[PDB]
């Protein structure tokens, strides 16, 4: 047909976009099995697929870290063919009509601190945490968390010592504005702590179906993450955190008081959902929101 990669991978049709490229759904025509392609243009005044690809590779063996099946050169295109995998965590909160339960939330924050963690331990930050990036799995994967899109990642620590990047200013905010850490937005160097608060943000988005520094306007893109900045710091946790369980504000609160180089603990925070998970008497089954609206259809 009219797009084969690596030789056996058939392109069909476009399925998004990404960091640093178009993402295509793909069959293998020697097995039937369906894959993603991510094909990123060889004109690129700074390619990068290789290295999330190198990245990838690197984090093998993490649960919900899709597997990658080739990287190589096709016609014009850098080519990297991974995993399929199910909707992102904002394709279904728009499914449940921007409003997720309790119940929900929990169950995700769970998988979610858990995937942050991994890349951690060997070494990276993500530094775009975002509902986007948060994509179900499919087929026996379909109520398991993959956190993906590793072209912004950057290795925070080295592997021998564990000595961090130097602590600096005058950083560029790479990531997502909404979501971004309070440290971001001042340019101070991303690390572990950063990814942390950007998840707080993340649920709380959740929780409330929308932030307070959503729908600003200004006459630039720096002054708009200006504007952003300035709400972040203006508005107390207390408030964000306004009329649900304490858990919350105290995530947040935990995550702002971390230490460039300080471990978050990554066991405490998971514990802290858990107790209140447990508390609402909910269990692990995997009945999410948009389980319960298939099921009805
Ligand atoms: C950004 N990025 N990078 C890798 C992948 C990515 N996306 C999928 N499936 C998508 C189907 C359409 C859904 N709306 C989103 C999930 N499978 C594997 C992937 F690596 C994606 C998600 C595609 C939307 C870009």
């Amino acid at each position: 047909a009219e797009f084969i990669v690596g030789g056996k991978y058939k392109l069909g049709r476009k399925i998004g976009s990404g960091s640093f490229g178009d993402i295509y759904l793909a069959t293998n025509i020697t097995n039937g099995e369906e894959v993603a392609v991510k094909l990123e243009s060889q004109k690129a005044r700074h390619p990068q697929l290789h290295y999330e690809s190198k990245l990838y590779k690197i984090l093998q063996g993490g649960v919900g870290i899709p597997h990658i099946r080739w990287y190589g050169q096709e016609k014009d295109y850098n080519v990297l063919v991974m995993d399929l995998l199910g909707p992102s965590l904002e394709d279904l909160f728009n499914f449940c009509s921007r409003r997720f339960t309790m119940k929900t939330v929990l169950m995700l924050a769970d998988q979610m601190i858990s995937r942050i963690e991994y890349v951690h331990t060997k070494n990276f930050i993500h530094r775009d945490i975002k509902p986007d990036n948060f994509l179900m799995g499919i087929g026996r994967h379909c109520n398991k968390l993959f956190l993906i899109d590793f072209g912004l990642a950057k290795k925070y620590r080295d592997n021998r010592t564990r000595q961090h990047i130097p602590y600096r200013e005058d950083k560029n905010l790479t990531g997502t504005a909404r979501y971004a850490s309070i440290n971001a937005h001042l340019g101070i160097e991303q690390s572990r702590r950063d990814d942390m608060e950007s998840l707080g943000y993340v649920l709380m988005y959740f929780n409330r179906t929308s932030l307070p520094w959503q729908g600003l306007k200004a006459a630039t893109k720096k002054q708009k993450y200006e504007k952003i900045s300035e709400k972040k710091m203006s508005t107390p946790v207390e408030v964000l955190c306004k009329g649900f369980p304490a858990e919350f504000a105290m995530y947040l609160n935990y995550c702002r008081g971390l230490r460039f180089e300080e471990a978050p603990d990554y066991m405490y925070l998971r514990q802290l959902f858990r107790i209140l998970f447990r508390t609402l008497n909910h269990q692990y089954d995997y009945t999410f929101d948009w389980t319960m609206l298939k099921q009805k259809a």
